[PDB]
């Protein structure tokens, strides 16, 4: 079956274990667990399509140009609570391009911890980068799994428009 290689990768402790987690186990994980490297397999159907996600789960801490050389696809999360994580978004976009070779590749920005209210970016100016860069912009709560499978399924048919 088609395999769909994604990876997740941003600044530490914008909750990309939380994400993946809630999407793979159905559970908000609310413990303090760093990650080096870890991956989850899980076969699924989207759209009709049976195929296999190989999710790669990154660590924030600033090996990666190893994982991001085989990504098809890169969901770039940030937290709406913390301001250095989407100025670090850039880096992380231009890391992912100079890697792989490409102007454009299929990425997904993600807006986590939507369900806080302490938030310091606003949804305008996510949306305004998420524009210039020419990808989808899309907010998620990994503790209410509010658009969490939007982010994963959506990042999934830009791989298959590319
Ligand atoms: N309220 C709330 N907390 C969240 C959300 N996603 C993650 N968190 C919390 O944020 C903290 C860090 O999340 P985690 O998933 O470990 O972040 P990470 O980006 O994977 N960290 P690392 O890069 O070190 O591997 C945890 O206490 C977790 O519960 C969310 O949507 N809402
Ligand atoms: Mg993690």
């Amino acid at each position: 079956m088609t395999e769909y290689k994604l990876v997740v990768v941003g600044a530490g402790g914008v909750g990309k274990s939380a994400l993946t987690i809630q999407l793979i186990q159905n559970h908000f994980v609310d413990e303090y667990d760093p990650t080096i490297e870890d991956s989850y397999r899980k076969q699924v159907v989207i759209d009709g399509e049976t195929c296999l996600l190989d999710i790669l789960d990154t660590a924030g801490q600033e090996m990666r140009d190893q994982y991001m050389r085989t990504g098809e696809g890169f969901l770039c999360v940030f937290a709406i609570n913390n301001t250095k994580s989407f100025e670090d978004i850039h880096q992380y976009r231009e890391q992912i391009k100079r890697v792989k070779d490409s102007d454009d590749v299929p990425m997904v920005l993600v807006g986590n911890k939507c369900d806080l209210a302490a938030r310091t970016v606003e949804s305008r100016q996510a949306q305004d980068l998420a524009r210039s860069y020419g990808i989808p912009y899309i907010e998620t709560s990994a503790k209410t799994r509010q658009g969490v499978e939007d982010a994963f399924y959506t990042l999934v048919r830009e791989i298959r428009q590319h």
